[PDB]
């Protein structure tokens, strides 16, 4: 119909920004509640950023889309764009945002032996 649909919600300012399919953070249509329904960018970087993020988002499967709790920018030496989406059941994803949507749309099916030599 009209407008984008909100496919996840920025953490910022107290408040929880509805964030659009196209990363268009709605930061004057913030609500003081996360939503369980999508993902909950929490101190992300410049929307410039999330949009890329965004971007993964408004084409992974939606079924990752809801299972989801919040997504921490945490960029590393190698991978800049490495993202950290935590589960709601307490469990720690880590995507890079080039291949988020893939990496989460493996779900169930992520997690190998590429993250012991790495702390």
């Amino acid at each position: 119909g009209s407008e984008w649909r909100r496919i996840a919600y920025v953490y910022d300012r107290q408040t929880f920004f509805p964030l659009l399919e196209n990363g268009r953070l709605l930061k004057q249509e913030g609500t003081k509640t996360a939503p369980s329904d999508a993902p909950v960018l929490v101190g992300w970087k410049d929307g410039d950023a999330i949009a890329e993020m965004t971007g993964q988002l408004a084409e992974l499967p939606a079924a990752v889309l809801g299972a989801m709790s919040e997504i921490h920018y945490k960029p590393t030496r190698e991978y800049e764009d490495r993202v950290i989406v935590y589960m709601n059941d307490g469990y720690e994803v880590s995507a890079t945002i080039r291949q988020f949507a893939d990496k989460l749309s493996h779900y169930p099916a992520i997690a190998a032996a590429l993250d012991r030599n790495v702390k």
